[PDB]
């Protein structure tokens, strides 16, 4: 059944809450962003309303084919009523179209859902700022010391750099990119770029991407691989057994390829600054690591949380074993203790 943290209390809502069949007492289901965990049991199926960001629900339509009569997509950033309830959606610098929530409840009580959200200063200036926030409902995904990451604009540099000096001495070279959900479609939009190309990638993908409302799409992208000098595939086919064979389906114009595997975080992130990364090479095919997230290092939600100032944090990830439960109130604990609130 229905866990009590994807329930707002006093409104007949939910948010990400779409495999329990029928949850007694809901009156809207809301969607903060399309990743499956997320949005689980969806499907053509399902005949309540759903609310969401614009971008999410093309997502809903096009892909999971939820029919458009139970389709309610918000702006952003604008004040709406939904049963009753005043409630705005911001961007959570997550995916396309993920967003977090704020609900004003009748009793005057302000809720923050974050939905998945990477922290950023940029949120200390939103209309959230303008009130106080009584209840967070947080995205605990890294919520651990350990989990340092450098800024999405720091790798980003490093990929374009070392993209364009492999292309410049070999122009007969391929530049790969892994990917298995959307997110993290800067990389290679932002390599494309730099080489003057579009991405080649699979129907079932190109489709992904038409429904992210990208200004410019169709000069971005393409489905033709012998065109395109930087190709999507899933991530799973990042080795240099998946690379070899994807080669040998070019039809011999390229001979060599450069890939990159942008993952959450690994072990080799207390170490390796950027600036050290140095990839796995076999023969003709290179492969590199790189650090690209799109949640809050610790650091990031640390300082989110210690300026927002919540009477009450509930996590939404981790929250499985006592362990991590236990583990989590200590560092909230911590973080109030520090910041006074
Ligand atoms: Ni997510």
């Amino acid at each position: 059944t229905c866990p009590f943290y994807k329930k707002i209390p006093g409104t007949g809502f939910t948010v990400d809450a779409f495999q329990y069949g029928v949850v007694e007492g809901c009156t809207a289901y809301f969607l903060t962003h399309f990743h499956s965990d997320h949005y689980a049991g969806l499907s053509k199926h399902f005949t309540f309303p759903v609310y969401c960001s614009e971008i999410t629900g093309n997502l809903l339509k096009n892909k999971l084919h939820v029919q458009e009569q139970y389709i309610h997509p918000l702006p952003l950033d604008t004040e709406c009523i939904v049963n009753g309830v005043k409630v705005v959606l911001l961007d959570a610098n997550h995916c396309p179209g993920a967003v977090m929530i704020l609900f004003y409840l009748p009793n005057g009580t302000v809720i923050l859902h974050t939905g998945d959200f990477r922290a950023d200063p940029s949120m200390e200036r939103s209309l959230l700022a303008d009130q106080k926030v009584h209840m967070l409902y947080l995205d605990t995904t890294y919520c651990s010391p350990e989990y340092t990451f450098p800024s999405q604009q720091e790798v980003i540099r490093f990929a374009i750099n070392t993209a364009f000096e492999a292309v410049t001495l070999n122009p007969h070279a391929l530049v790969v990119c892994g990917t298995y959900s959307i997110g993290k479609e800067k990389v290679f939009l932002a390599i494309a770029d730099v080489l003057g190309s579009k991405v080649g990638m699979s129907q079932e993908k190109y489709k992904t991407l038409q429904c992210l409302n990208i200004p410019e799409i169709n000069s971005l992208i393409t489905t033709d691989m012998c065109s395109s000098l930087v190709h999507l595939l899933p991530m799973m086919q990042i080795n240099f057994k998946g690379l070899q064979s994807h080669l040998k389906k070019c039809g011999g114009k390229y001979n060599q390829i450069l890939a990159f595997r942008p993952t959450g975080w690994t072990h080799s992130n207390k170490f390796t600054r950027i600036a050290d990364v140095i990839p796995q090479t076999k023969g003709n095919i290179s492969i590199y690591g790189i650090p690209y997230s799109e949640h809050s290092s610790y650091l990031e939600m640390k300082r989110f949380v210690q300026w927002l100032k919540p009477q009450k944090i509930i996590p939404t990830v981790n929250v499985g074993t006592w362990k991590s439960r236990s583990t989590m109130e200590k560092y909230f604990r911590e973080w109030k203790l520090e910041a006074g609130y």
